[PDB]
């Protein structure tokens, strides 16, 4: 029933973000996702209602990506590293790209979610401002925005209850 794509740039914690919902796991190791596939969780929403969530992991990396997949999905991810300004930077284009693809019927209604990752990072390296990441959020159309851990396991569990709840509403 629910489809959810996660975009963003190449190491922003994509792949990462999609085992610790779907298997409360994590490992260090970088290991570039290449086309898309998905995972599947059980969920059930705030109201109790029931649901199998599709999440589809995409490549951030031009030449491993893919098209078609984009068609379907109830609901978008959209997610950057807060260590790294151009993560940050190409949220719109990423948001753009999706719906120049994606031929929803109603894209100023459509959910997005925006998603910071790798908040448990030192202080030092971090470098996109929260109030930044609102401003974004909200100039795009008061997107719900979450700022996120796959490391420490963070957030992920609030930032996927939106993802789901503005799922099941926009699929039907
Ligand atoms: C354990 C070693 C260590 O301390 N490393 C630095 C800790 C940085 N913290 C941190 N926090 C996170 O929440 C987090 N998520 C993901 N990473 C790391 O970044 C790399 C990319 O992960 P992927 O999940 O592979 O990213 P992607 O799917 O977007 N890339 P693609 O688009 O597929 O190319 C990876 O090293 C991961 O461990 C985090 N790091
Ligand atoms: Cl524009
Ligand atoms: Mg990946």
């Amino acid at each position: 029933i629910l489809k959810v794509i996660i975009l963003g740039d190449s190491g922003v914690g994509k792949t990462s973000l999609m085992h610790r919902y779907v298997n409360d796991k994590y490992s260090c190791q970088y290991k570039a996702t290449i086309g898309a596939d998905f995972l599947t969780k059980e969920v059930t929403v705030d109201g109790d209602k029931v649901a199998t969530m599709q999440v589809w992991d995409t490549a951030g990396q031009e030449r491993f990506q893919s098209v078609a997949f984009y068609r379907g999905a109830d609901c978008c991810v959209l997610v950057y590293d807060v260590t790294n300004a151009s993560s940050f930077e190409n949220i719109k284009s990423w948001r753009d790209e999706f719906l120049v693809h994606a031929n929803v019927n109603s894209p100023e209604t459509f959910p997005f979610v925006i998603l910071g990752n790798k908040i448990d990072a030192e202080e030092s390296k971090k470098i996109v401002s929260e109030k930044s990441a609102q401003e974004l959020a909200k100039s795009l159309g008061d997107i719900p925005l979450f700022l996120t851990s796959a490391k420490n396991a963070i957030n992920v569990d609030t930032a996927f209850e939106e993802i789901a709840r503005s799922a099941l509403q926009q699929n039907q």
